[PDB]
Formats: structure tokens, C-alpha cells, sequence
């Protein structure tokens, strides 16, 4: 599923993301925007290290989910990476919450540092009723 901006903003709010560990909804929106263009089926295989980024938040198989083909791989979210390719984003949101509980928080995503950190991200939730 390729979410429309505001639809996703409300979907995320209903899932308890607004202010989760101090992260505003607009930051989560900016993250999904740049990671996958709000596309739940997005996948990026990294040939250099054998890992794969899955779903709307492009969560990596090395530490976060199990796909059966990534070495030493943790499955910190205790999910099949398959769960991160569903139209329903509840599992992906549960896993993104798990990621941010780590020291780095949302900084774990390089694309958020590159395109959301220290930026005006208000536009992502404007007019969405969130």
C-alpha cells in the first residue's frame, strides 16, 4: 500500500506514534516519506552486507527482523521481516517503537539525519487533523 500523506498521519496517530519517546508525528512522517515514499512494500537489498531494508520505515534485517538470510542477524523486534511488508502498519509501528527505545532514538535512520533533523517538518502534518 502506498499511503497518501494525511491518511498516514492519522494512521500513525491512532497507533500511538505522536510524541512516542518525545518524537513528534511530523518527524515520523518525514522519516516514512524519505525512507519509502510512504510505501509499505518497499525493499532495498544491500549487496555489500547481505541485509535488506523492509517496509514503510525501511527497517534493516541485520538487527531488527528475521528473514532467514541475514548473518548473525538479531530479530530485536521479534518479527518475520514479512510482517513489515503488510498494508497494515501496526507491526511496523511496533518495530519502529522498538528501534527508537535504543540510545540513538530516531537518529538510527541516516535518512532522518539527512532530511528531517534540524529541519522545518511542519509541512508533513499540515491539514491532516492531527
Amino acid at each position: 500500500k502506498v499511503f497518501e500523506r494525511c491518511e498516514l498521519a492519522r494512521t500513525l496517530k491512532r497507533l500511538g506514534m505522536d510524541g512516542y519517546r518525545g518524537i513528534s508525528l511530523a518527524n515520523w512522517m518525514c522519516l516514512a516519506k524519505w525512507e519509502s515514499g510512504y510505501n509499505t512494500r518497499a525493499t532495498n537489498y544491500n549487496a555489500g552486507d547481505r541485509s535488506t531494508d523492509y517496509g514503510i520505515f525501511q527497517i534493516n534485517s541485520r538487527y531488527w527482523c528475521n528473514d532467514g538470510k541475514t548473518p548473525g542477524a538479531g530479530n530485536a523486534c521479534h518479527l518475520s521481516c514479512s510482517a513489515l511488508l503488510q498494508d497494515n502498519i501496526a507491526d511496523a509501528v511496533a518495530c519502529a517503537k522498538r528501534v527508537v527505545r535504543d540510545p540513538q532514538g530516531i537518529r538510527a535512520w541516516v535518512a532522518w539525519r539527512n532530511r528531517c533533523q534540524n529541519r522545518d517538518v511542519r509541512q508533513y502534518v499540515q491539514g491532516c487533523g492531527v
